[PDB]
């Protein structure tokens, strides 16, 4: 309803919807009139024959609503499939230095291409975790930044520690895996014979649960000591970095 | 276009559609609270600290609360700029090592044993396949304390596979609002750190040498961590094949 989150750019990849199971033909415009109620729409693409297309709505909010309202809707004789398109150009930035803001991160990565958003991630106290996100409008810009940031040392502040840039690992902690989408085969039925429950001493489960809990503890040991060598090696190198810059 | 649009799988009046309001004038009233937020539909519990100058109000959907939050933030009221925000969830848990064929519903049924579950989701990757991690948010922190304690002392099994889930406090990260420039104290130290714009270290320069050492250190970390990850993977898949054999040696 005119709603734009402060900072949000419009018609970014994050408000772009995939539309699947379309009926044969469907003019571009028809596609548009389905999404009429959900605001203006930029790019529209329908595929010749394979019955899918993309629509780019204005704000992410507008697209969420349109997503859950139109997902599965029948038209002629088939269920629409409507999901947020996979982002083609989102990057994880690691080891951000201190005094970096969303806007600095954006400015820095602007030299690689047009930036849809950049966010310095903060924990529940508001302190930056050291990771960021950078989403470009096009795959070419993220390829530039990926490549140039591995070959060279990209420095955001005077602190001589370069950020590490890798592709963003896109996880969905919102829709998840509805019971409707679980593969229901023989293994499914085997998993589901018993309901959730606590393993009881003397059962065959209990013996293996304890072995697993022990293994998880053997992983805590190993991993807690790597963390050891790692927090040491970094602190060593960061002192020398800070001392060096004393000039 | 309807107000009560609810993301599928979303209950009403959860912690996730509760907004906090700070910087209130001393003569704020509950009726004023509800009036500020009418428009954003039905309102549930409304609390107002009698004098710490904050309060909070349960809206019905996360969607309405996101619109209220943008519209009401920094609104002046009788001399004060209102600060409107989401709080971090008080009862939000991470579940590790999900067995296969687990759904959001199963995950929620399972954890509803410990208290009222607001939301449960099996995290799915970008090709739709379960990551093995999950989220469970309870309506109140004492439910999540119970789940933590009981899943730690005992072995909680969601299916027939004899692998208990690990349950720990979820690490709430904000990858949406982030760290906006306006929040940053722009003093002497800020400006010294910003002296050099973003740039690539050029060879023959005091940064260049140290950036390289860091890149080497990153590489060394990665290699070390890959050695652990592979050892872990081999050991997990050995015990997991034993578990599977043992579950067939029942069926
Ligand atoms: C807003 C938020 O998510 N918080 C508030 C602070 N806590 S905490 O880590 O300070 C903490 C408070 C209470 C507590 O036990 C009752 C344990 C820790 C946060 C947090 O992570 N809360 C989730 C949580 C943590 C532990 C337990 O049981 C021991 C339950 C729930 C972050």
């Amino acid at each position: 309803k005119n709603f734009r989150k402060p900072g949000e750019k419009t018609f970014t990849q994050r408000s772009r919807l995939f539309v699947g199971n379309l009926p044969p033909d469907i003019t571009e415009e028809e596609m548009r009139k389905l999404f009429e109620k959900y605001g203006k729409a930029g790019e529209v693409f329908i595929h010749k024959d394979k019955g899918f297309g993309f629509i780019r709505l204005e704000t992410r909010t507008l697209a969420e609503i349109a997503k859950v309202e139109l997902d599965n809707m029948p038209l002629r004789g088939k269920q629409l499939r409507v999901r947020f398109a996979c982002h083609s150009a989102s990057l994880t930035v690691r080891n951000l230095p201190q005094y970096v803001s969303n806007e600095l991160l954006e400015e820095a990565f602007s030299v690689f291409g047009q930036v849809e958003r950049a966010v310095v991630i903060v924990d529940d106290r508001g302190r930056p975790s050291g990771k960021g996100i950078v989403e470009f409008s096009g795959k070419p810009a993220a390829r530039k930044a990926l490549d140039r940031c591995s070959e060279g040392s990209f420095l955001l502040t005077t602190f001589p520690r370069p950020v590490t840039v890798e592709p963003m690992d896109q996880l969905d902690d919102e829709e998840g895996l509805p019971e409707k989408l679980v593969i229901k085969n023989q293994q499914f039925h085997k998993e589901r014979e018993q309901p959730p429950r606590f393993a009881q001493p003397g059962s065959f489960e209990y013996e293996y649960a304890m072995r697993w809990k022990a293994l998880i503890e053997m992983e805590k040991q190993q991993q807690d000591q790597v963390d050891r060598n790692i927090k040491e090696a970094r602190e060593k190198l960061e002192m020398e970095m800070e001392a060096a810059r004393h000039e």
